[PDB]
């Protein structure tokens, strides 16, 4: 094996520094900005990739000038407003401190990059007390340290607690040292965090190019920042995703869409979406509805949409060799992928239709072709897709045969990372250019680095085939699957709340297990409930106390969805994911690297939801700050402490943090069937002469104008001082949007004690009953009050949302 071994010149161009190190080997580092650093070892001095990055979409994130590289007689320095940079020269080692020369990341000794006839790897000091996180969807603990992963998009169906590969590959984690790194290599890399040794972590490839991102920050938000500068900021679902959505197997028929869509309705059981599976259509992939299952599709679509609810169907693909006339078609057009044996198409088995060509994604006429086809059922009022099975399926580690599919724009080894990841591109590709100006919906299974531009993520068949019942631990896993996938940039995300695996041979035994995984599922941005074949899993299948329950939990994320929402932007304009591993708010806590039971959903609110079978408690870890409970109220907690709290079947402890201000809408049966609601503040005033606030976001939730920064927000401010609370609502930041309107405001004010008095501006306000505070909430906006309730310790004022700054005086 090779390394790099002694540097003997360096040359400079523009921000790109070349180092030539022993027998024509070479290593590049490019500053893309004072924190990021492009790194690209080579074992030839070629520096040519097969394939330019499919995930980076932008290299400049703001460095001016060239690099000034200061020659020492053993070293060459690099300095920028964050970093110091040492290298040494004798053996080449690359080693970055920040500012205060603190050592973050250094080469480990002569081996930092290390050549095998093609094989590819790095490998860097490992410190003692060094954590990591991400990796994308994959299992086990939060932290990675200690353990090995690999990227190969696999299909595992019911897999375990560890299982490792799963359905996606994003090569992006980050350290406790505050770096990220991003290894921007499709084929099968590892990564071995201190599995081998405790002097040393690596990663590495077969094959390829050692390209990777070196991204500094201050916290975790600034790298994840770091991130979409360089691999693109998640597009928006449509509003009404944050709703419940609603999936089985066989949902393939329009019978039943019409009987599920009407009991849903009748039970007051809040849904947005209902999803067709694959057998909807005619046969892989013709997006012909299948003509046995559905008499009147235009109309079966129609109907829904008036109900409230949005179709969203299934693609998988490939094209069954029984589907004779799109098989043909496909085959005798090249876009088939191909078998390098026999220059012809690959011959795929496939678990339904028969064998099957594998459409070739990376063919650019391929687009506008699939593009036609998958066009149909949106021409029916269809809203999107959930792509399944582009690992492809079938097609792990062992499967070898699969090695011989040759694409357009390359071999298996290398393509199958991202043979889904340029699948999904040109499904949302082809669905902006035949429906303009729309937000697509896409829920996908497999992809690679950067999917955030094009889809949002499901964690596939999770839970346990063998029993049902004995899924809890896999439940449990959810957690941090779903808390990895945010922190790989799947910020929309959800998990098959009941699981995908196992026959539901008793509906009374599955009922705990059901409701748990509901309440979970119901913080998760895509909650979809969904299970294998005809295992019905609507939430009043497990009788009356389950259903009523699972109403609450659905009914207490649609009156979160304003507050949701918002964090559904700060998803697209940080990175940050709407489920937040505790660590990326609170990096100084190491107890945070450890909580695989809890996660926030954006900043104000704790999660801890029970996941242990007969559980009628919960320990819960509570961070800096205090912490009230968010079902009573009431009940407050100090910070920075472990506690036990009373949760039995009925309960999801949530917690809401002391200053926070939650916006809430009214229990609605979808997203939308009130277009005009008033919005509730719910304010938790925090300490004295601490100001703190919420900035609710409004958009039209249905187009790509929200791309464009067309929207508007309304700071609402809360600031204690001597025996006073003041409210602001904040004059409407109006970028092209306006709100629903006209409405009411009515901030909610949690307090000891009935207060003296409130006032709006200098004026006094008049004190009333709660009902008639409440009376003509929808009708009249003329109204400003204000109200007491003693037994919720409640102060309830109400005013119009006119759009301009007012300052609201309580005098305690
Ligand atoms: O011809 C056999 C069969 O074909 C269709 O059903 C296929 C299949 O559909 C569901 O499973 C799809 C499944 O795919 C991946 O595993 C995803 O990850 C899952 O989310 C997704 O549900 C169903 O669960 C299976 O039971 C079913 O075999 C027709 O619909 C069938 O009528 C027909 O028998």
């Amino acid at each position: 094996e090779q390394y790099l071994g002694n540097c003997t010149a360096y040359s400079v161009k523009g921000n790109k520094v070349v180092f030539s190190c022993a027998n024509n080997s070479k290593i590049m580092l490019q500053l893309c900005s004072g924190e990021v650093v492009k790194i690209w070892a080579s074992a030839d001095g070629n520096f040519v990739r097969n394939n330019e990055s499919f995930a980076v979409i932008e290299e400049d994130l703001g460095w001016k000038g060239n690099v000034t590289v200061k020659e020492e007689p053993s070293t060459y320095e690099i300095f920028t407003e964050q970093l110091r940079i040492r290298v040494n020269k004798a053996p080449f080692q690359l080693q970055i401190f920040d500012k205060y020369q603190k050592l973050l990341f250094s080469d480990y000794a002569e081996k930092g990059f290390v050549n095998d006839n093609g094989k590819i790897r790095t490998n860097k000091v490992l410190r003692n007390d060094e954590q990591f996180f991400g990796l994308g969807e994959k299992s086990g603990n939060l932290n990675r340290r200690g353990s090995a992963y690999k990227m190969w998009n696999s299909d595992q169906p019911c897999y375990g607690v560890n299982e490792d590969p799963l359905y996606k590959s994003i090569p992006f984690f980050m350290s406790s040292y505050r770096y990220g790194i991003f290894f921007d290599n499709t084929y099968k890399t590892e990564f071995k965090f201190g599995s081998e040794s405790n002097d040393y972590y690596s990663f590495e490839a077969p094959a390829g190019q050692m390209v990777y991102y070196f991204m500094f920050g201050n916290d975790y938000k600034e790298i994840i920042q770091n991130y979409i500068a360089l691999t693109g900021k998640p597009i928006m679902p449509p509003k009404w995703a944050l709703g419940f959505s609603q999936c089985r197997g066989d949902y393939t028929r329009e019978d039943q869409a019409r009987e599920i869509a009407a009991e849903f309705r009748k039970r007051k059981i809040p849904c947005d979406i209902i999803y067709q599976d694959i057998g909807w259509t005619e046969g892989l992939q013709d997006f012909d509805w299948r003509k046995n299952n559905y008499n009147n599709p235009k109309g079966m679509v129609k109907d829904l949409s008036d109900m409230g609810f949005k179709m969203i169907v299934s693609q998988d693909p490939v094209i069954s060799q029984a589907n004779q006339q799109q098989w043909k078609e496909a085959d005798a057009l090249g876009h088939l992928v191909k078998d390098v044996r026999t220059g012809k198409s690959y011959d795929m088995p496939w678990p339904w239709g028969g064998n099957c060509g594998v459409v070739d994604f990376t063919k650019p006429e391929v687009a506008d072709w699939w593009g036609s086809y998958q066009q149909k059922p949106l021409n029916d009022g269809v809203r999107g897709f959930w792509t399944a099975m582009g690992e492809p399926a079938w097609s792990n580690e062992d499967a070898v045969d699969r090695l011989n599919m040759k694409h357009h724009l390359g071999m298996h080894n290398e393509i199958h990372n991202v043979y889904g990841f340029t699948w999904d591109k040109v499904v949302t590709e082809q669905f902006y250019k035949h429906n303009p100006n729309k937000r697509i919906f896409q829920m996908t299974r497999a992809a690679y680095a950067g999917l955030q531009r094009y889809t949002f993520g499901w964690s596939g068949d999770s839970g346990n085939g063998s029993n049902v019942l004995d899924g809890w631990k896999q439940m449990a896993n959810q957690i941090p699957v779903g808390l990895s996938a945010g922190m790989g940039l799947i910020p929309f995300w959800t998990c098959d709340i009941s699981g995908y695996c196992g026959d539901i041979k008793d509906y009374d035994a599955m009922a705990e297990l059901y409701v748990r995984w509901l309440q979970f599922g119901v913080f998760t941005p895509l909650s979809r409930a969904h299970h294998e074949g005809g295992n019905a899993v609507e939430p009043w299948k497990f009788g009356t106390e389950a259903e009523n329950i699972s109403r609450k939990s659905i009914e207490l994320k649609y009156k979160l969805f304003p507050y949701l929402y918002t964090y559904a932007r700060e998803a697209h304009d940080t990175g940050l994911p709407i489920m937040r591993a505790l660590l990326l708010e609170y990096p100084n806590d190491k107890e945070t690297f450890k909580l695989n039971g809890q996660f926030l959903v954006g900043k104000e609110l704790l999660v801890a939801p029970v996941v242990e079978q007969g559980a009628v408690t919960k320990d819960v870890y509570l961070p800096e700050g205090e912490w009230i409970d968010f079902n009573n109220c009431k009940t407050k907690y100090k910070g920075e402490q472990w506690i036990t709290v009373d949760a039995p079947l009925n309960t999801i402890p949530v917690f809401v943090k002391k200053g926070s201000i939650i916006p809430q809408m009214p229990v609605m049966q979808y997203i939308d069937e009130k277009k005009v609601y008033p919005v509730t503040f719910d304010i938790f005033p925090g300490n004295l002469n601490k100001e703190t606030s919420f900035t609710f976001y409004e958009d039209d939730g249905e187009s790509r104008d929200y791309e464009r920064d067309v929207f508007c927000k309304t700071k609402i401010t809360s600031k204690a001082s001597n025996e006073e609370i003041k409210i602001t609502v904040g004059e409407r930041e109006y970028k092209g949007y306006s709100p629903a309107g006209p409405r009411n405001f009515i901030l909610k004010i949690h307090a000891s004690n009935k207060p003296k008095d409130v006032f709006a501006g200098g004026e006094k306000l008049k004190n009333v009953k709660p009902h008639v505070l409440e009376k003509n909430i929808e009708a009249d906006f003329t109204k400003i009050n204000w109200s007491w309730n003693e037994a919720e310790n409640v102060i309830s004022v109400r005013i119009p949302d006119s759009g301009k700054n007012a300052v609201i005086t309580i005098k305690n």
